[PDB]
RNA sequence: GGUACGUACCC
RNA sequence: GGUACGUACC
């Protein structure tokens, strides 16, 4: 059953050594890990395995395709975010021999204050960490492993054996041999690795496209942007319309205008960001997709707003007409059409990877409206993860699974997917991967290519000629080789030198964490919460103090002041999510009573309703400065945990 | 919707 | 120090 190379790769794990199994994409690391799990559980009494993954869909895949075979002798349980609300994790885990979950499910249990929810690392004898190259920086995998290292270095006994699985440790952005080796050693230190274990036809093509000869739609948007910038009456405004740098600079101006309460500048900047978004969409997909971006924004008075509405209305019909003209088609789409026409003339089974969820939806719509493809028997669908925004909702575990199951045997034969499916997904019949204008690291490149499991697969890079994306793809190909050299060098290192380096790196990691925690705490304690005032980002009115805020589940920032209700208005009916939570559900959206700016949403927490505030909708004012924050975790005053008991007691008075 | 982190980009 | 996107958790 197991191939020779699978047996070879797991020999250290079978002996109890912490290891990383480094085998190519599609080589069968999962089955190898199942064998380790079986022998681990057979080889002692009372063992318990946790299998950690990084994407929701991989929980069911690993269970149904691989780990379920253990149920002839052992209890195997799977948990994701979608199923979380039903059982206490600690109960479920402790009743199982093997638990399979996304890593943050385990992390939440490790951090829990509730006896029934909580688990310790010492409740497991083996941790299998899939896609273990993510065990870096402040990713969840590394939060879990840093706690392991803190416990190890303090002398804790009974920590689990570690089995990491990866095709691609990467080079961590390093382009030198010295740097790449250091990166490999860092990953080994993070995972407490004793040995990196390894073993002892697809074609790649660059499908390059040219810039559009004529782009009257884009040209008109740039003309409008210039008009809006003239209206702002400001020198030194950015001119580089239709770029990520422009986006950054205009949002930075928007944030500065919020902090200084310059309403006209802030609103103009907010609109300019939408025109820039439209230019980026126009470059990626169809003109009409870009038009719909702007039309939706203006469909959803003040002199600045009147100017901006009029400006759009004056150009709307010309823009829509241009967007219907085939003469100005996006060459990226012309190229994609050529690829699909060549390869889907039922035979093929493909994934086209795009950056954004909205792009994936737009590509499906394009496909469905393209005469030249209607006739090739293409049955396509979008696959995204559970990310969400106003631009684009996500997909639930169940929705993702439906698409995946139909794609597996060809009920669907083409997916437009985000990076949700770049790693781990196993579709043996997938024989084509197109990467549509992506800028990624070498890991994502190797992984996404690897979704084409079939013999005689093809991998297409569809990107603009002479672009940074093409340069980065070429560089990344070289970095894969560099990575391989570096891993072999680490594998060949004298044991004494390796062990000493690992020691050094683990020590550095645990010391560096302490210093970071101290710095974060110092920042958090700078101001008394009574001295911090929140202002509406839109109208600048004061609305509460820092002392009014509490956290729920260390995430949701509620205002507990009984008179805050006079400052916000309930602005919708009840919100519904797909996922249900243990102690609360959403109520309605809330907005500033003075200007209708979105602020957050109600939480119905047991028998009370509390308003949750989104940090991005405020300017935070302290005695020292006024600042727009993107994250609650960096504010300069302390916030206490919500106490439901204390809250109910104080309200009864 | 809320939160965090990763990747890309700029400083 | 920021921007965008993505995923994950809630
Ligand atoms: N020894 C084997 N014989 C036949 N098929 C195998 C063997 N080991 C694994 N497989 C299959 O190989 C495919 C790729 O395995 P997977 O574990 O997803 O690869 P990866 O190493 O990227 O995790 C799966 O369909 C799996 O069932
Ligand atoms: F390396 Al894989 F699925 F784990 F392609
Ligand atoms: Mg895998
Ligand atoms: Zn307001």
């Amino acid at each position: 059953e197991l191939h020779g190379y699978q047996l070879e790769a797991v020999a250290p794990a079978l002996r109890g050594r912490n290891s990383i199994v480094w085998l190519p994409t599609g080589a069968g690391k999962t089955r190898a890990a199942v064998h380790v799990c079986r022998r681990h559980l057979e080889g002692r009494r009372g063992g318990r395995v946790a299998v950690l993954v990084n994407k929701v869909h991989l929980v069911q895949q690993h269970l149904e395709k691989e780990f379920h075979v253990l149920r002839d002798a052992f209890k195997v349980t799977a948990v994701s975010g979608d199923s979380s609300h039903k059982c206490f994790f600690g109960q479920l885990a402790k009743g199982s021999d093997v638990v399979i979950c996304t890593a943050q499910i385990l992390q939440n249990a490790l951090l829990s204050g509730e006896e029934e929810a909580r688990v310790e690392l010492t409740d497991f004898s083996l941790l299998v960490i899939d896609e273990c190259h993510h065990t870096q920086k402040e990713a969840v995998y590394n939060k879990i492993m840093l706690s392991y290292l803190q416990k190890k270095l303090s002398g804790q006994r009974d920590l689990p054996q570690i089995l990491g699985l990866t095709a691609s440790p990467g080079t961590g952005g390093e382009t030198s041999f010295e740097g790449a080796v250091e990166h490999i050693l860092q990953i080994c230190a993070n995972l407490d690795t004793e040995v990196i274990a390894s073993a002892q036809q697809p074609t790649k093509q660059y499908d390059l496209c040219q810039e559009r000869e004529q782009d009257p739609f884009g040209q008109r948007l740039k003309k409008i942007m210039a008009q809006i910038q003239e209206h702002m009456e400001m020198p030194e405004l950015p001119q580089n319309f239709g770029t990520q740098v422009y986006e950054q600079r205009i949002v930075e101006l928007e944030n500065r205008a919020a902090e200084r309460f310059c309403r006209k500048t802030r609103v103009c900047a907010l609109h300019l960001r939408r025109y820039n978004d439209a230019l980026l969409i126009n470059d990626t997909v169809r003109m009409m997709d870009a038009f719909q971006c702007l039309q939706q924004f203006y469909a959803d008075k003040d002199p600045t707003e009147r100017f901006l509405a009029t400006t759009f209305e004056e150009n709307r019909a010309t823009l829509q007409a241009l967007a219907g003209d085939q003469r100005y088609e996006n060459p990226r789409l012309s190229k994609l059409e050529e690829i699909l026409q060549e390869h889907f003339q039922g035979s093929s089974r493909g994934i086209v990877f795009t950056k954004t969820r909205q792009s994936a939806h737009s590509l499906l719509s394009w496909l469905q409206d393209t005469a030249g493809l209607c006739g090739q028997h293409i049955r396509a669908a979008v696959l995204t993860g559970s990310g969400h925004s106003n631009q684009a909702k996500g997909m639930t575990q169940n929705e993702q699974q439906d698409v995946i199951t139909l794609f597996r045997y060809g009920e669907l034969n083409l997916l437009f997917s985000t990076s949700v499916a770049e790693e781990g997904l196993d579709i043996p019949e997938c024989n084509i991967v197109v990467r549509y204008g992506l800028m990624t690291n070498e890991i994502a490149m190797v992984q996404a290519q690897g979704r084409a499991r079939a013999q005689n697969s093809m991998y297409s890079v569809l990107a603009k000629a002479n672009s940074r994306e093409v340069y980065r793809e070429q560089l990344n190909e070289s970095l894969v080789g560099l990575m391989e050299r570096a891993i072999r060098a680490v594998q060949a290192m004298p044991e004494r030198k390796y062990r000493l380096k690992i020691v050094e790196l683990q020590r550095n990691a645990v010391l560096s964490w302490q210093v970071k925690e101290a710095r974060s705490s110092e920042r958090r304690q700078l101001h008394d919460p009574d001295d911090v005032y929140f202002h509406c980002v839109n109208c600048n009115v004061a609305v509460c103090r820092g002392s009014d805020i509490r956290t729920v589940e260390a995430m949701h920032h509620v205002n507990i002041n009984p008179n805050f209700r006079f400052y916000y208005t309930v602005s919708s009916g009840k919100i519904h999510f797909e996922r249900t939570f243990r102690d609360w559900e959403p109520g309605c959206r809330i907005v500033c009573s003075e200007c209708r700016q979105e602020w957050g949403m109600e939480m119905i927490y047991r028998n009370v309703t509390l308003p949750i505030l989104s940090i991005k909708n405020f300017v935070v004012v302290t005695p020292d400065e006024k600042k727009k924050y993107k994250k609650w975790s960096t504010v300069t005053f302390p916030i206490e945990e919500f106490s439901y008991l204390e809250y109910c007691s104080s309200t009864q008075d």
